[PDB]
DNA sequence: GAGGCGTGGC
DNA sequence: GCCACGCCTC
């Protein structure tokens, strides 16, 4: 029901927080800044900043159960499993 | 690999 | 709102 009020946009979302995040695409707002040395990246929502920061810290939570290769994202690990079929 | 993004449990 | 999922596109 929550629909973007901008003229050229008709996107509708389920939750209010979803719409709030979408409006940042029109306004160009990005409150979530990466505080690394010289990165300067900014994001409209929380999770991609957290995901990005793992690029700096090498945090690879997702471990492969067959081989010792681990990845920072669940989707990366999923694709890797195809090489084990 | 990595950003952009729809969706949903808490 | 946090944060994960899974997908899309380059
Ligand atoms: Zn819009
Ligand atoms: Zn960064
Ligand atoms: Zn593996």
């Amino acid at each position: 029901t929550h629909t973007c009020d901008y003229a050229g946009c008709g996107k509708t979302y389920t939750k209010s927080s979803h719409l709030k995040a979408h409006l940042r695409t029109h306004t160009g707002e990005k409150p979530y800044h990466c505080d690394w040395d010289g990165c300067g990246w900014k994001f409209a929502r929380s999770d991609p900043l957290t995901r990005h920061y793992r690029k700096h810290t090498g945090h690879r939570p997702f471990q492969c159960q067959k081989c010792d290769r681990a990845f920072s994202r669940s989707d990366h690990l999923a694709l890797h499993m195809k090489r084990h079929f």
